[PDB]
């Protein structure tokens, strides 16, 4: 809508107070102008149908238990839209400032959240599993980088490219997590999900064994379910990555750990760079081989820990 870019401010699903980028015309809308073309949020009612309303508020204070994973949603895209833009110069998923849009109260109780193909859309959660997902922002980072993924590799979401898929969505929703430095770990979910159960989450890069997810080639799933497991053997790819940056001896093979940063520059130049949408774990152990020599060298630590962390998981 057309408007005066004005600030507003409100509380997030976790009770955190932050400031939001609004729009005024009549009603203060969830419409920040200062990102791209816009980060527009949306309110589904408690229905199915997409986007729905633009977020209208009166009073421009977002205050309300109905209010906060809007807040969230809103405040979070503009988060992993700044981390796409200060660490991998990318303006917006597609590249050219594309409006992010989200949809929150998506039907009633539900336990999860997507990107459509044209925007990301967040369920309240059924209160006992999760609490509305906007919450977590490692869930929207994570979402927001399938539209990237979308729009570059291109990979199809089945099999090992569709785990593939959903390892580069929750790299880079956990190096999302960590650019904010909010409690940040490398763990998938924990701020919605099950708020009476302390310490978990609902995968884990360190140790996805922890929630019955391979952390190793040779414990890949191969039956239908999950479009082929792509959010269970994503683990694998979830485990190369966390040894990369992170280090460690895994399954007896050691790795040098070289950071969160460089993991971030070797993933996102495969991702952008090397990746086609049919591309399997060996053929991303390659491109991550290849993006990491590029930006240090053949003969570099990066390299090698790249080289190290895929022995480990058993992809050659
Ligand atoms: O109480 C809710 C209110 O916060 C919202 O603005 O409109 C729908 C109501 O359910
Ligand atoms: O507020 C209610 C909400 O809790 C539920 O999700 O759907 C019915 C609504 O009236
Ligand atoms: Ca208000
Ligand atoms: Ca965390
Ligand atoms: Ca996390
Ligand atoms: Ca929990
Ligand atoms: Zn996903």
């Amino acid at each position: 809508i057309t408007g005066t870019s004005t600030v507003g401010v409100g509380r997030g699903v976790l009770g955190d107070q932050k400031n939001i980028n609004t729009t005024y015309s009549t009603y203060y809308y969830l419409q920040d102008n200062t990102r791209g073309n816009g980060i527009f949020t949306y309110d589904a009612k408690y229905r199915t149908t997409l986007p729905g309303s633009l977020w209208a508020d009166a009073d421009n204070q977002f205050f309300a238990s109905y209010d906060a994973p809007a807040v969230d949603a809103h405040y979070y895209a503009g988060v992993t839209y700044d981390y796409y833009k200060n660490v991998h110069n990318r303006l917006s998923y597609d590249g050219n400032n594309a409006a992010i849009r989200s949809s929150v109260h998506y039907s009633q109780g539900y336990n999860n959240a997507f990107w459509n193909g044209s925007q990301m859309v967040y369920g309240d959660g059924d209160g006992q599993t999760f609490i509305p997902l906007s919450g977590g922002i490692d869930v929207v980072a994570h979402e927001l980088t399938h539209a990237v993924t979308d729009y570059t590799a291109g990979l199809i979401y089945q099999n090992e490219s569709g785990a593939i898929n959903e390892a580069i969505s929750d790299i880079f929703g956990t190096l999302v997590e960590f650019y904010a430095n909010k409690n940040p770990d490398w763990e998938i979910g924990e701020d919605v999900y099950t708020p009476g159960i302390s310490g978990d989450s609902l995968r884990s890069m360190s140790d996805p064994a922890k929630y019955g997810d391979p952390d190793h080639y040779s414990k890949r799933y191969t039956g239908t379910q999950d479009n082929g497991g792509v959010h269970i053997n994503s683990g694998i790819i979830n485990k190369a990555a966390y040894l990369i940056s992170q280090g460690g001896t895994h399954y007896g093979v050691s790795v040098v750990g070289i950071g969160r940063d460089k993991l971030g520059k070797i993933f996102y130049r495969a991702l952008t760079q090397y990746l086609t949408p049919t591309s399997n774990f060996s053929q991303l152990r390659a491109a991550a081989v290849q993006s990491a020599t590029d930006l240090y060298g053949s003969t570099s630590q990066e390299v090698a820990s790249v080289k190290q962390a895929f022995d480990a998981v058993g992809v050659k």
